[PDB]
């Protein structure tokens, strides 16, 4: 196994999948690894055995239909791990916690949102449709755009949504296009 958190790459208590030499803190994975369960398989393994298993699930699907699919298990996973995979930056700390607004011409968004508070949320069960968790993520790098204004600091959201975006296409076998 590895010997740092394949999330944000520090040591520590670390929790080994049996399937894969990744490790993982335990609240660096999501979901939170399984208090029992030998052999663990990681969210990456799990991933993999849904494609393994379904080889055409890989074929090009259109983004409006990924969108209104119901939050069944795969699903389900499928969300989480683009979560992980956008923890997995370190700029995503930028994004982590709840924000506060006070900056001169500046006005706060209507509708903050976070990572952890998209954390949350999933593993809450509040998402119906897999449209509900990617607006609340587009909405986070939306909402920080808008804020910073000209600021060059406005570039990290545009960094962050770029990540979200290309394993959004990865995950959910987004159709290629020019
Ligand atoms: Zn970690
Ligand atoms: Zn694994
Ligand atoms: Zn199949």
């Amino acid at each position: 196994n590895s010997n740092i958190c394949e999330v944000c790459n520090k040591w520590g208590r670390l929790f080994c999948c049996d399937t894969c030499p990744r490790s993982f803190h335990e609240h660096c994975h999501i979901p939170s690894v399984e208090a029992n369960k030998n052999p663990w398989s990681c969210i990456f393994c799990r991933i993999k055995t849904i494609q393994e298993r379904c080889p055409e699930s890989q074929s090009g699907h259109q983004e409006s239909e990924v969108l209104m699919r119901q939050m069944l298990p795969e699903e389900q996973l499928k969300c989480e791990f683009l979560l992980l995979k956008v923890y997995c930056d370190s700029k995503s700390c930028f994004f982590a916690s709840e924000p506060y607004y006070n900056r001169e011409g500046s006005q706060g968004p209507q509708k903050p949102m976070w990572l952890n508070k998209v954390k949350t949320s999933l593993n809450e069960q509040m998402y119906t449709r897999v449209e509900g968790f990617v607006q609340d993520m587009r909405l986070i790098f939306h909402n920080h755009k808008e804020f910073y204004r000209e600021d060059k600091f406005t570039r990290l959201g545009i960094q962050v949504q770029d990540i979200f975006e290309k394993n959004f296409r990865n995950i959910f076998a987004i159709q290629e296009t020019s």
